[PDB]
């Protein structure tokens, strides 16, 4: 049974992981840590085994991993697509730096660590339909730059060291916790909020760009499972996984379905179409199903019944 | 015309390329730079125009540029494959860092910038027979990591900023003027010191591994050729470029018939041969030669004449 430290922890795929480790192997089990601490209504607030930590600070690092003895780690922390291409240099001090500082300790240490990559390492040239685990990289923002550097340096340190360094390239992530901003896949979220609010959404993705997503509790179960997997049954380092496609017009249509009324939603171009544009539609994910079983429970529908249900009790939108 | 800065300029390519560029467009239009002084007997000893500068040294680096206000600006330092795997922090600093300064220094001060790559940058799923310009990128050195990066930063770059970015994926380089060090492709120009000195070759590289390879005037050529080609003949920012492909066996052949008699090698495999399994054989060069016009004048023999003549001369070995 694994002793697993989460860096990171605090955002939004973390926050609900470190929840999910807790409730799997027990609190004292589970070390979780980010640069800023939570606030008063953060759900990791008041928690023991929550600590401070800049994993720029490679000393301060090394000490934490010294006295907590991780078996797993889940190294988080990243500037994404939109943030990167407004502040590169931040970007590449956080995606670059704080990854090379954990692989190190994972090797000094014999950690087994896992590191998300995102479709957001692809570019147009990596074939749209059903994109393929190994393929051209092409990225067109500074992130997706950084996480092929992850991808190579991890997959580096697995052949030269013998680091078990585990990737999933994740698709867009949805869940109900999160603030509505200008993420690049933050349209769904602020759609789901208008919807409630019965609210004009000016989405800012094209109608019909579609996109791989999965919804959060898919996307634990597999964050869980890929680390789980004996390495022998593990061919790849770096995994596709996708949950299920849809475009901006289908997320309303399901929505629509959902609430049995009409959202008023008028397409405006902002900044996040453009770096939609350049990922894949959808994503072959055949080696993660065979290789450690990967899978998918939620579907659209399902995902925006429980969303619409959520948001109200988390934020006190009006309900449905 | 120009006024073009030499980075990493006291190694082995950049020896011959600050003289090729003070010849062409004269010495005082040429700056070079390294982060050690030349000795005495170095070719750019005693010549003005010749600076210390550490690369890593951001303020210095911006000083020197701001200063002399280049236009052109060859990149060079790197800590490449064998040394690199030795030696990966001192890798990953030099690799990383000096050119994420050198793109932001050429962004800033509107500076074409050259950074090289290497075959090296790929792998062993790039399609090793007369691999293509695009292709999956696997490499299975820090250093080939790095060069991935390089030329997906150079390329963001380019797109985010309009920044003049150019590169080749050279393959392995051959001259005369500078001694062999212990890489990978240095194998070959200490087959010729060998038979020229008429001792035992230890080659830790087997005997039938072809490389991608070229003699130094050609890379003379066809690196200020590209740097003159105007930016709308580029249709892509990263070329691959080949001389001729050879291997060990192929080349002690070569040199046994310029010397006219036998030569004694022992194939005692080493480091580097691992890492030359996972390179290209052959590249694809077509768009180089299509875009902007790269050619090649040497062949085998030709480089092994004239290697033979010029070692003696530069470095007073056994003539002949
Ligand atoms: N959420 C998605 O849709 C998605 C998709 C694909 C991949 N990913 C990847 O998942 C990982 C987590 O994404 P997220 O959505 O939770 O991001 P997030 O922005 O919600 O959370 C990131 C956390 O990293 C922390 N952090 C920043 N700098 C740090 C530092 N110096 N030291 C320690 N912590 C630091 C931040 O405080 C924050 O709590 C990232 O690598 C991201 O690229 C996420
Ligand atoms: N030589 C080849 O066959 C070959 C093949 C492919 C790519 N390349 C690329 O060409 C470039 C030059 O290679 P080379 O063979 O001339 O290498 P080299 O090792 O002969 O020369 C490197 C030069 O960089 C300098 N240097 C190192 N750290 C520095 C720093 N911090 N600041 C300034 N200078 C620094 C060194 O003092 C040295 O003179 C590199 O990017 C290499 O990856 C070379
Ligand atoms: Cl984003
Ligand atoms: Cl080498
Ligand atoms: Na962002
Ligand atoms: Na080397």
């Amino acid at each position: 049974m694994p002793r697993v430290l989460v860096t990171g922890a605090l955002g939004q795929i973390g926050t609900d992981l470190s929840l999910a480790l807790r409730d799997k192997f027990g609190a004292d089990s589970v070390l979780v840590s980010d640069v800023v601490e939570p606030g008063a209504k953060h759900p990791l607030a008041g928690l023991k085994g929550v600590e401070k930590l800049d994993c720029l600070d490679s000393n301060g690092f090394e000490k934490l991993v010294k006295e907590f003895k991780p078996t797993w780690m889940y190294h988080l922390p990243a500037i994404m697509s939109v943030r990167g291409e407004a502040e590169p240099d931040l970007a590449m001090d956080i995606n670059v730096n704080t990854t090379r500082y954990a692989l190190e300790l994972a090797r000094k240490y014999n950690i087994r660590i896992f590191i998300p990559s995102t479709i957001a390492a692809f570019g147009d040239k990596c074939g749209k339909t059903m994109t393929k685990d190994d393929t051209i990289m092409n990225p067109s923002t500074v992130y997706g730059v950084t996480k092929v550097y992850t991808e190579l340096l991890g997959t580096w340190y697995r052949q030269k060291y013998g680091v078990d360094f585990r990737s999933v390239r994740l698709p867009g992530i949805i869940s109900a916790a999160t603030l509505p901003g200008g993420g690049a896949t933050d349209y769904a979220i602020h759609m789901y909020h208008s919807a409630l609010l019965q609210k004009k959404c000016v989405c800012p993705v094209l109608p019909y760009e579609s996109l791989p997503m999965m919804y959060m509790p898919d996307t634990l179960n597999s964050l869980v499972k890929i680390m789980e997997a004996p390495l022998e049954k593990l061919t790849r380092t770096v995994y596709n996984i996708t949950g299920f496609s849809f475009s901006p017009s289908e997320l309303r249509f399901s929505i629509e379905r959902c609430t049995d009324r009409t959202i008023e939603v008028e397409y405006v171009e902002g900044p996040a179409q453009k770096i939609a544009n350049s990922w894949p539609d959808s994503l072959d994910d055949s080696n993660a199903r065979n290789d450690w079983g990967h899978q998918v429970k939620y579907d659209i529908d399902m995902m925006s019944e429980d969303m619409l249900r959520q948001i109200p009790i988390l934020h006190g939108l009006p309900s449905l």
